[PDB]
């Protein structure tokens, strides 16, 4: 295991709906809210920060190296280096494990990690404006599809990759809608019971102060879902009611060496034990969590049943159900407060977001299980990434 | 310092000029050429590759997670994961150190690292086409400037940060042009004497085979540079003649553990010793190599004089002269075959590119210096990154 | 004056607001509605139609020669020719006089005239996409401003030409708002009392049937207008409240020789007597009706006092008040049911639209004035055009 | 016949190739060259001008009412009114007959008529930038096709309408290429013999002075043409060698009443006798000249064989051959100096251009035929327009 890496804080913005409450807010701006919050919760002096690593997928028109922009505007000294990564939906979680690597090697004693995404403000592009089209029409490309949600390999939406999982693996419409229903009910109940209150950092729009995850649909019913029309294929199983949302949010965590945390008198929340990534066939990219988790299990000597709580992102109900079946997930310990379907899925953010939700869930009074947590998600182009943690108490 | 990381191969495409010989080729296409070449030169079985990490800055419209596209189309199994990283001009060098970190930690035994950029095919963006402009003009933004060459913090060009270095630190027009002149002459001579022949991997365009760096200008004279008008400020010192080019290329290296290389019968070319990044004031971003190298020296106990050869990227002569002065570079051992001014500067590629040139330079018959190599470059937003190598012989 | 030209029918669509009830409908679609209605009201056999002339300003992206599209989709034989005409806000009125000229000369016995505009669907233009921008930002131009509402000569808005009239000729903010207020009240009352019912041709949207002018604001008060901020200049007088609307509509009339009407058994509604256009200084374009009407008076021997009703388009209250003062209008006989401020101003349509409103107004039971009608409007680039009619009874 | 209308002067710019010699010159700017020249050749005092009427097809991004822009910048007083028309390729010739109508009715004693077109600078548009695309791609529309060269009715290029003429009417490839060959040879010989010298007005590009029609191909051969690949349909007959060019030019004529010309001591060049337009099936829009000419013949009592010279625009060789066959054209009197194929076809200009070429041809010493001239062209959407003249001597 990594032996020297702890999480000392975490924070996420509310999750906005597509063209919703954060439509007038950049990914950088959401990123700043989250990082400022993470720094304050850790009580880390900003001159102890060694690096900032942020996932961000849809970067067109956002300006230079968005991680660096966020850092400079969260009160982090200009002397601290920063870079941005893209592993699509894996981005925010691979940012965390890259940061953990920095600390475990002794290249850093404190790293800010996270992810951000404003899918609302992914722009449109034209490919041939530099040297000209000469004659004939061109395409006005939605970068959220071109550079995000469309499989570059196959030329179809991620939602078709979900239908592939449905076809090949026999995940029925009823199963998908059941998963979707449970996710909404869980998210609604969690919200109403204050389960998200502490982890959320409010976003002030200069004024309106946004505190609530706006994508949850508490009025969701099994019958309502069954009426919906397929979204990606005619006579399909995947709908808008059982696919993840398109959303806007950011999320950040402060990582530290054990020795640095001790020196600053900062209480460690959790250790990071290890991480893994793995590739799969792009056409069934939803399966990525399965080899990613297996690899993580071989590196750590853990098994699925050892985890007290598990976050496996719901990109599509077809995907989430298949992953949970094959890994032998306990659904009473997996995605307990909803996930991508209910809360939403801002793609560069979600990897750090699910780790943040896991951490706060496991930190709650009365959690006296194994104290191990697992986070994993699927990734367009056919990948998965995962991280194991153990709470410190 | 790192004890277990070796470079076993390196390759780069030739470097195209802006809107030049690679205008019809994508970043991803160049990446594939470089990665295939690196793999062939290593003789590494593709099922021994653990991860791919590629730097790439101007990603708008290029499709999903371009490192993954490159891997899949270079014959690497779908099971291998990949991610893309943006540290502007640092990207390709930071990709190398991130990959080294994988191996040093034992998370991987073989990683593909590098970078790629097609500045020619960076698209134009429309910011408010999703929810509408309503009334009134918008901006058609050139992503190469918005997301690349314009300082998001100051809102002026990288060239103006070059002027700032000239203002504050008194690097004169004449000094800038001498540097530029020597760069052009060094590159011309190197290209004529065959110095780049082995490192270059030819690009086939469907048939034309491209084998040569396009951007070098052997006709350059001190008297010609002196007549050029300032490109960034009225009555300025920075000109198209003493500024790096805008360019297209890709570059890749194969890294391995010493153990895996020994297992496979593959001979190491160089050890990676260590790395360092650092931040500076965005307005004088060109100063970034100075703290990055000092931090690297502090981590390794090396000094500038210990290097046999040095690659410090010439983003602008003003910047390069200042860094070399401040670091006490021996110009007979620094940038001996030219650099960004002459060879060109495809921003996401250059960090790996300079390391490949350094490696092949030090590997020439007749070299018998320290066998230590230094690569560093400056970064928009005020950063530097650096790597130290030692040839294996 | 003309001795052989009669109007036998007229129809207009309701007038939509900007991005309003007709946002999903093309100019051509509205044109078809109006032309079909006009043809049905005339009872003219379509094989008796000799030509179609339609005004239309913002034609970008609408396809080929839109008058011809309208004719073909209104059931007019392919054998009938058509052309489109642009005199900005004059277009639809100049279309009428051009058609009258056909008949007076004996080149035609029956012509379809009118105008159409969908300011909502005027597109955005990219100027250098054919041969390339090469490097550097461009402009995404709103064609409604570029090709419509911005003075190409001065490079400022039509609203600023309105300010110029206020500066030079001292039409005060209070005067502007009184005009605007009376316009809104006149239109509200007219619409409520059924005045527009017969002239309007309903628009079916595939089902929604649209029958009502959208833009009127019956809640307008002198006190409300007085609180509005200037829309075109800092510390100006012209506001969104005392300025014409941006709007969508179409309007058509059927013109015939007296001989053909008598042959077909079709009863004439009005004679067209004559027409006139004139130019003025672009910077005070709102003054255009003054020389156009004087030239018309000179050609006809009529005077302002001889008209029973007058339509002088309210492009801006500043402009309308100045014209009415200079021409000695009787405001109890001028714009009696509102005009551009209240009903709205779809620029290529309005010239025909005001003539249709004038015609139906004078045709009301109980009218027993001179039976002479005057229509005129101002034109960007510094023009006016006018038509005089006399009802047949 | 019209009895009171004469042409007192004419002028045209050279005709530029697509993205050629006038690529950096607007339609307005070419228009100004032509109008200034026409005014000077007439020696008409500018305060005797009553109206300006200019054809112009592709008006996107050109600014307000381009006829008015041209007038103001050709030294015509601001008091003179102007409008722009669009009848696609008919535009420039219908402008002439509309102007003649103004004079014959006694509404004007002097009118400037013409046409202009910069097909090079027709821009690209996006249809849904005002209210947004929300999600998914859009189209970047080439307005030269959308609003120009594509049949809006059928959704295919004008070149397909030419293939329709070829299919239905049996105009072979060999016939088309023969027509094309003859057109090039005629144009080359005419140019080389100075036949275009007087009519051309030189265009100074601020410096290079352009005097030559640049589209002519004197190296054209029957064999060369036979090698060319179809341009519009697979296994088609229509090629780039036998279709009109895409081009840039302008052209203007001064018209006057007989009485006004006498008063000013301006010698009339030709009388305009009459005009006609007619519609046809859009799919065979090339046939438009046939009914247009027939109608003109019935109005005038002229027959085809009465014309000393004839201009029938070559939009496509298939079109021109069919029109000439059906009208019984003498090819030794028809298109004697080439036409659309050789000289080019700037669409809003060509209608006035062919009348200008006709007028100068008939004015040459040694032309002592009937003194009657005919001009006619086809029009997308299925129309034709024609004008008859008689030289005065
Ligand atoms: C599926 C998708 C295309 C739908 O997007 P959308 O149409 O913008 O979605 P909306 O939230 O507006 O919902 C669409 C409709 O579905 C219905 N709907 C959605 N969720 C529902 C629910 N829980 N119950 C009932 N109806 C529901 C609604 O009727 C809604 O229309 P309405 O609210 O205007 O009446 C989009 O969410 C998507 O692509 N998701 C996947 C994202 C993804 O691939 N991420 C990466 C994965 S690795
Ligand atoms: C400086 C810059 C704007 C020049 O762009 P450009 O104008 O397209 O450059 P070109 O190579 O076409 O040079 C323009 C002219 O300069 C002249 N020129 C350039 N190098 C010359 C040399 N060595 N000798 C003589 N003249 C030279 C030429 O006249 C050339 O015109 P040409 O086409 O007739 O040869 C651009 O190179 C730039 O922005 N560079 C910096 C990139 C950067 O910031 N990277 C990131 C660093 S962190
Ligand atoms: C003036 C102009 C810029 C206003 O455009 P806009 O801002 O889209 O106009 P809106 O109708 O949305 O008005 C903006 C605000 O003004 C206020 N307003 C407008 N008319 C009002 C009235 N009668 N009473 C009170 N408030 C009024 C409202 O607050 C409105 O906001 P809302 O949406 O909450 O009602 C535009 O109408 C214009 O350019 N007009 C002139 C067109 C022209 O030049 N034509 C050619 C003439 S030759
Ligand atoms: C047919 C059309 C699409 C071709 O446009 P284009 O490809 O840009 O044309 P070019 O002038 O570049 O010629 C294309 C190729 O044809 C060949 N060519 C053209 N004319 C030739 C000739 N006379 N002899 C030999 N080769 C010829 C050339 O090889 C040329 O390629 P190259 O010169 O680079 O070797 C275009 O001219 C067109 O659409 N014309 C019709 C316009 C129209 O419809 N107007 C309205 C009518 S109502």
């Amino acid at each position: 295991h990594m032996k020297n890496v702890v999480i000392v804080s975490a924070a996420r913005t509310p999750i906005g709906s597509f063209n919703g409450q954060f439509k007038d807010v950049t990914a950088v701006q959401l990123g700043i809210v989250a990082v400022k919050a993470a720094i304050e919760r850790a009580k880390v002096p900003v001159d102890q920060i060694d690096e900032v690593i942020m996932g961000h997928v849809l970067t067109a028109g956002c300006g230079e190296n968005t991680a660096r922009q966020v850092a400079l505007h969260s009160g982090i000294p200009q002397e601290v280096p920063a870079f941005t990564i893209n592993k699509l939906s894996g981005s925010g979680l691979r940012a965390v494990s890259l940061g953990a690597q920095q600390i475990e090697l002794g290249d850093a004693d404190c790293v800010i990690v996270g992810g951000m995404e404003s899918m609302s403000n992914a722009p449109y592009v034209i490919a041939k404006a530099r040297r000209g089209y000469r004659m004939g029409n061109g395409v006005l490309e939605d970068t959220m599809l071109r550079d995000g949600l469309v499989c570059t390999e196959n030329g179809y939406h991620m939602g078709v990759t979900a239908e592939n999982i449905a076809s090949r693996f026999g995940v029925t419409r009823q199963q998908q809608d059941e998963c979707a229903y449970n996710s909404q009910m869980r998210a609604a109940k969690a919200q109403a019971e204050g389960k998200f209150d502490a982890q959320i950092a409010p976003v002030t729009i200069h004024d309106i102060v946004i505190t609530k995850d706006e994508h949850i649909r508490p009025e969701t019913t099994l019958e309502g879902l069954a009426k919906l029309k397929p979204a990606f294929t005619k006579d399909g199983t995947v709908t808008a009611g059982n696919a993840s949302g398109i959303n806007d949010a950011a999320c950040a965590l402060v990582l530290m060496s054990k020795k640095k945390a001790e020196e600053l008198g900062i209480k460690p929340i959790a250790e990071i034990l290890d991480w893994a990534s793995a590739g799969v066939e792009p056409a069934i990219m939803g399966t990525g969590p399965i080899p990613a988790c297996h690899k993580l299990f071989k590196k750590t000597g853990l098994k699925m049943e050892d985890f007290e709580l598990v976050e496996l992102n719901e990109a599509f109900a077809a995907q989430a159900v298949y992953c949970c079946q094959q890994l032998g997930a306990d659904m009473s310990k997996t995605n307990i407060y909803g996930s991508g379907i209910s809360l939403g899925h801002p793609v560069g953010c979600s990897g750090a977001r699910i780790l943040t939700t896991l951490l706060y869930a496991l930190a709650e009074p009365g959690r006296n299980g194994s104290r191990y947590g697992l986070a994993s998600l699927c990734i367009g182009g056919g990948q998965g990434t995962a991280v194991a943690i153990k709470m410190c108490l």
